[PDB]
């Protein structure tokens, strides 16, 4: 049984989220995105609790159903130093549990969705391991409430205590984080961190399991990679185009090199302004190996059907033309996921042939990409000798 899956998202009750945001608007757009599963997120929250039992019907003690998508408990918090960490409850007496560990450390349990908890990560790590509560640093390469933003390693930051998953976040995917050593015996979620229940940002990034059924214990068994159980790929944004991959200006966006800019004194040359170290460069300062895990599952670059759509056509994403076109696929093929990853390039150009060779661009890694950096996001454009070409010669087209 193969199932989508994204484990963390927020609920209407946290910090500059959407109020559509409520478990029956999730379920839906989940359905039209292609995800079996989803995280609850804010589980913490005693509010978005009541709505779960609510809106939902039991499976077992940790699996729950709302409108024929499965979810488990997730949660993310923030520590002393601000950094985001991710839990994943194995029933409602687990999030009970932590919920009073942590309330003598936290005013924003009952009236926040991330709730701050003033603990260090190894004090909060201890605590969801003593529950058998699944840990693990949130969005780790992100520039900001991240883990490597504040540390240099992951010993550093939870000490004793033991981590379950790591979560690349929106800025890497994993042949990046593979580059630190210690990352090699820890398994990787690409979750979207959904603020909006839209398909384009709802599974953002996802993770696809081979499990028996949608039960947590079924999760936590894929996760750890046991029993047959395991994470098939990894499925997220390019981290290339991201707004901070490269070390460059904020105001003219030269990119530069690492030792250029700290011998800069961070000073651009060309404008005067004030270089941002990239995303890239931060884990090449930690980098100690050259190696990857043998069995560490792919990373698919995607971006949604909207966003690829919208390009193809050369049209805003909320336009009409777009709109019709992305109803088009999701009634001729049930869900986004399978037009992204599953069908045959030849029967996505059933519909569009343009659409068709920009996903197999996507799936092939043969898009043409300018780098983002300093702020600014990057660019994408599909080569010259894939539009003209046949939609059967595309594997055989030699690309540059
Ligand atoms: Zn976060
Ligand atoms: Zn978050
Ligand atoms: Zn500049």
């Amino acid at each position: 049984m193969v199932v989508d899956g994204d484990l963390h998202i927020h609920s209407h009750y946290s910090k500059a989220v959407s109020k559509l945001m409520t478990f029956p608007i999730i379920a839906e757009n989940a359905k039209l995105k292609g995800l079996n599963l989803v995280g609850t997120g804010d589980s913490l929250n005693p509010h978005w609790e009541k709505e779960l039992l609510k809106h939902s019907k039991p499976i077992d003690d940790g699996t729950f159903e709302v409108n024929g998508v499965k979810f488990i408990l997730t949660c993310e918090v923030e520590d002393k130093r601000r950094v985001h960490h991710l839990l994943i409850f194995p029933t409602l007496s687990q999030v009970r549990e932590f919920r009073e560990k942590v309330k003598i450390y936290s005013t924003n349990i009952e009236s926040e969705g991330r709730p701050n908890l003033n603990l260090t990560a190894e004090e909060i790590a201890e605590m969801a391991n003593e529950l058998d509560i699944l840990i693990g640093p949130a969005h780790a390469f992100t520039p900001w409430t991240s883990l490597y933003k504040e540390y240099d390693s992951l010993k550093d930051a939870y000490g004793d205590a033991k981590i379950d998953f790591l979560e690349l976040g929106l800025s890497a995917d994993s042949d990046m984080a593979d580059m630190i050593k210690a990352h090699h015996s820890i398994p990787y979620l690409s979750n979207s961190d959904a603020h909006s229940p839209n398909p384009h940002r709802l599974g953002r990034e996802f993770n696809r399991f081979e499990v028996k059924d949608v039960t947590f214990e079924e999760i936590r068994k894929a996760i750890k990679g046991v029993g047959g159980r395991k994470i098939m790929l990894n499925a997220g944004l390019d981290p290339r185009l991201g707004k901070y991959h490269l070390t460059a200006c904020s105001r003219c966006y030269t990119k530069y090199t690492l030792q250029d800019a700290v011998s800069l004194s961070w000073k651009c040359p060309k404008c005067g302004g004030i270089i941002k170290k990239g995303v890239r460069d931060r884990i090449l300062e930690l980098a100690d190996t050259s190696e990857k895990p043998k069995d560490r599952p792919p990373y698919v670059r995607l971006a949604p059907l909207a966003e690829i759509i919208a390009m193809v056509l050369g049209k805003g994403i909320e336009s009409k033309a777009v709109k019709l076109l992305w109803n088009r696929f999701l009634r001729e093929f049930g869900s986004e996921i399978r037009v992204l990853i599953d069908l045959p390039i030849e029967s996505i150009a059933s519909v569009h042939e343009g659409v068709a060779k920009a996903i197999w661009a996507y799936r092939n890694n043969k898009l043409i990409i300018v780098p983002g950096g300093g702020g600014k996001y990057g660019e994408i454009r599909i080569p010259e000798e894939i539009l003209k070409a046949k939609i059967e010669d595309l594997n055989s087209i030699e690309i540059s």
